[PDB]
């Protein structure tokens, strides 16, 4: 095809994205925002309507004043390695905060791309009003919820199954074909949300 949808979507992301104060990888930051521009303008416009910002980081999480209490708190599975939220690869909630180079697979998380996955935790719980609670989805989540692995993440919150399957549905065609083959009803659910 062409780049027209991506050019509009990267310009819509400009309106809600926040970069570091200096000393960061500008090609990988802009490539993260391009990988998120490749998703859908309807959800990008809806997060812009909801003023939900994209915080790109290259430093301590505790250097943002909204995470100043988040120094010694220990997240699930990091007690055994002695680690805290201050060094997290990225997170989501009232805002999504994302660490350049650490949102890559295998940097202290098992997700295939944590950028798109934490962004999808925002699309789900802002734009779709947490559709992951809904019993029609839940029948499929109980059927197919772990056929793409990552089971000590996809077994903790329902946004994890949605966002990992959504990342397999957006990131690359080998992951499209793997999700279609492993979670077939889930691809038929996701196409009906996406259309
Ligand atoms: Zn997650």
């Amino acid at each position: 095809g062409d780049s027209t949808t991506i050019q509009q979507n990267k310009d819509t992301l400009s309106q809600i994205v926040v970069f570091p104060t200096g000393n960061y990888d500008k090609n990988e930051a802009n490539a993260m925002v391009n990988r998120l521009a490749n998703i859908d303008g309807k959800y990008l416009n809806a997060l812009k309507q909801n003023n939900l910002k994209i915080k790109l980081l290259s430093g301590k999480l505790t250097d943002e004043k909204e995470y100043a209490y988040l120094k010694g708190v220990v997240p699930k599975g990091w007690e055994g390695t002695g680690k805290t939220w201050d060094d997290v690869p990225g997170l989501g909630g009232s805002t999504v905060a994302l660490r350049i180079g650490f949102s890559n697979k295998g940097k202290g998380h098992d997700a295939i791309n944590l950028e798109l996955h934490e962004t999808a935790h925002a699309i789900d719980h802002i734009v779709l009003n947490d559709i992951s609670k809904s019993a029609q989805f839940k029948q499929i989540f109980a059927k197919e919820g772990r056929s793409l692995g990552n089971v000590n993440y996809l077994g903790v919150y329902p946004e994890e199954f949605f966002a990992e399957s959504f990342a397999y549905y957006y990131l690359n065609q080998d992951t499209n074909s793997k999700l279609k083959s492993a979670c077939p009803q889930t691809y038929s659910f996701l196409q009906n949300l996406a259309k």
